[PDB]
This record gives structure tokens, sequence and C-alpha cells, in this order.
């Protein structure tokens, strides 16, 4: 159905993995990929919801559907108590779904004494990722050599966004966040939601009336990569949705991505990762490593600036109204739940190296001309990828 997918899109960075189908062959494959589909990694929200309902029922102030809503509220509190920001059972299924889908897709890459390596940050839920994927692919090919490694020691590279001070800054006290507050001002709409729970929602104020609704569209977006069977999805229309992601994608772009107000800082930030995937490559084609993958498990805050810094069309697009993002940049696209990059890298005939770049296990584009496409060449694409960081570099630079 056309309006359920369309309210899973609306999830936002919560979307769990899309699905995905099976189906020359690559010499290598580099890949960056987000940890799959987790739980919540604060219990604000869920604890607003709770305490605006709780002094509702003191008061007699819920509807039929209101109690409802709050058996289930203090339901969820026991059950996401102790699991915050944990790797799912379907976040698991999610890797094991990329992996196998990869070795059936290339299975001459992955055959044989094949080397692979993976490194992960210090995070559960990305290290246990890295495993769901790496055990996967043992299963299907025990004689794989497999160095696996994880830690704070790749935070310059997969934690980047942790460790610039000016975009720490900008993330945390930066010109954004009056745009994104009065944005939500305008496109939340509270009373209708809090209609189906409350007795008299008009008493409420404004804002607290905003913050209740978030917060429960925050839980009912989180809810559905828990492995947990319970919903809360239908309590909103297809148009509430579509306001709430519109929200926290204007967040999301402005906090994390290309929008004019950032300066391209949040992208910049990048730059050693695009980096160190160039000398990957360049050391796997010119046989001082004989990799045939590498991979990378880490955070929707990797693959976002990531992306919009490898200039894949549609993802560093800088748009200068704010009430025109969502048509141009969609969050959902770029950074769902186990979102990945994968560039594959293929000789033909004639020698001539090629890469294919896929986002989340689809052929994108880059601003560069090539008459096979999806495939590029990777003369033309390194060169290009340079200029990225060296503009990078200078943005870096115009802010400390």
């Amino acid at each position: 159905s056309h309006m359920q997918t369309k309210i899973q899109k609306y999830a936002g960075e919560a979307m769990p993995y899309p699905n995905r189908t099976d189906s020359m062959t690559p010499f290598y494959i580099n890949h960056l990929g987000r940890h799959g589909a987790r739980f919540p990694t604060s219990r604000k929200a869920l604890d607003k919801v709770e305490k605006v309902l709780v002094s509702a029922q003191q008061e007699n102030g819920l509807t039929s559907e209101g109690m409802a809503l709050l058996s289930m509220i203090r339901r969820l509190s026991r059950l996401f108590d102790g699991q915050w920001g944990k790797l799912s059972k379907l976040g698991e299924t999610e890797q094991e779904g990329i992996a196998g889908r990869m070795i059936r897709n290339y299975p001459q890459l992955f055959s044989n004494s094949a080397k692979i390596e993976a490194i992960a940050t210090y995070v559960p839920r990305s290290i246990n990722s890295m495993d769901a994927f790496l055990s996967c692919m043992i299963r299907h090919n025990p004689a794989l050599q497999v160095q696996r490694s994880e830690g704070k020691q790749y935070n310059h590279i997969l934690r980047f966004f942790d460790l610039n001070k000016s975009y720490v800054n900008y993330k945390e006290k930066g010109d954004w966040l009056p745009i994104y507050k009065a944005f939500v001002h305008k496109k939340i709409s509270p009373v209708p939601i809090m209609k189906k729970f409350l007795l008299n929602p008009e008493q409420y104020l404004d804002k607290e009336a905003e913050e209740f609704v978030m917060a429960l569209f925050s839980v009912a977006a989180i809810l559905p990569d828990t492995s947990i069977p319970l919903n809360l999805e239908d309590l909103f229309t297809l148009d509430e949705w579509h306001r709430y992601w519109q929200t926290q994608n204007l967040r999301q772009y402005m906090s994390k991505s290309s929008a004019p107000v950032g300066k391209m800082l949040p992208v910049a930030i990048a730059w050693p990762l695009l980096s160190e995937f160039i000398r990957s490559a360049q050391e796997v084609i010119s046989g001082k490593s004989d990799y045939q993958a590498n991979f990378r498990f880490a955070h929707a805050e990797t693959v976002i600036p990531f992306v919009s810094l490898m200039g894949i069309e549609k993802t560093d697009v800088q748009v200068c109204r704010p009430d025109s993002v969502s048509v141009y940049w969609k969050d959902y696209e770029i950074s769902p739940m186990a979102a990945n990059v994968q560039w594959l890298f293929y000789r033909d005939r004639d020698q001539r190296i090629w890469v294919k770049i896929l986002l989340n296990e689809e052929a994108a584009a880059l601003p560069i001309s090539t008459a096979c496409f999806p495939y590029y060449s990777w003369e033309k694409t390194r060169i290009f990828f340079n200029q990225r960081i060296e503009m990078a570099k200078k943005t870096l630079s115009v802010f400390n």
C-alpha cells in the first residue's frame, strides 16, 4: 500500500532499512554502513509522554483512547528499560540481508581465501552490527580471512562529528536552531492529535502541546525498529506524519548536511573518511594491499555528511528556503536504519578501472560524466573526490 509505505518513510532516519532483492564481477568493495535498527537512544520523549498522560489521569482528563495510550506507554517504559541504544533483532537481520545479497551478487569476490577487513566505532550497536554482518560472511565462506577491530582509534574517520569543535558548537548552539523552532511552530498542529487522548485539549499551552505531540511521534517512529509487537503508527494520519517528518527532516538537513545556514561545515568534517576511502581503494588497485573488501560500521552522523561530501546527486543540495527542503532532500532516502554506501570496483578487458556507487544498494549518480551509467571512470571519480576534499579543508579553515 502506497499510504503505509509513505507513513514508514515519514519515520525519517528511524525508517527501517527498505526491502531489497537479490541481483560483471567487482574485484574490490569499499563500504560504510550505519548500525541496524535500534532502540531509542534517549528516554526523554517517552518520559514526557508518560508524564503528561499520568497528570491527565490524576485529573480524570483522559479519553478512552488516552487511557489505552497510557497503558501502552507504561508497557513501553518497562520494555525499553535497560535496552536504550541497543541493536534489535531486526537490526541484526538487516545486516544479514545486506551481507547476504552482497555474497550472492558477487560470489567470486568472497570465494576461496578472500581477505576482508571490518572496523566499527566503540558504540555497541555498531560493533554488534559489524558482528551480525561478519557472522553472515563467515557462515557463507568459513575460509575467508577476517580482520576485525573497533574503538576510539577510529574516531577521526568514523566519529569526526565529535572531534571538530566548530561543528560541535554549531550542532549545539548554531544559527539553525531558531529556523528549526519556527518551522516546528508552523508545521505541527497539536490539537487534532491531542483531542484523541485528552479531554479539553484546548486548555494546553501551545508549547507544551507541541512538545507532547513531538515526543509521541518520536516514540511511534522508533517502535518499528525494536522488534516489539506493538504499534503506535496508526494513531496518526498520513498528513500528520508528513508534517512531523518535514520538521525532523529539516532538523537533520540543517544540523548535519548541506543547508546554507551551516555553510557546508557539517559536510566538510567528513573529509578524513573520504580520504581513507580513496587510500584503501588505491592500495588495492596497485597491489600494495590484497583485501577483497573493507567494511566500516558507524552512524547516521557518519553516513549523511559522507554522502553529501561525495556529492551524490540530491544529497548535497544547498536549499535556500527552509520550507522547500523536504522537496529536494529526503533523509529517509539517505540514512534509514542500516543505511550503507558501497563502492564496487571493476576492471574491464582493457584493464581500465570503473567504480559503481551504491547508496542503500541502489545506483547513485555523481555530477560528472560517464558513457556507461552506473559505472564511472575511477580516474575521473578520484579526481572529483579529491577536489571535494580540498574544498572541505578550505571550508574548515574559514571556521578555525
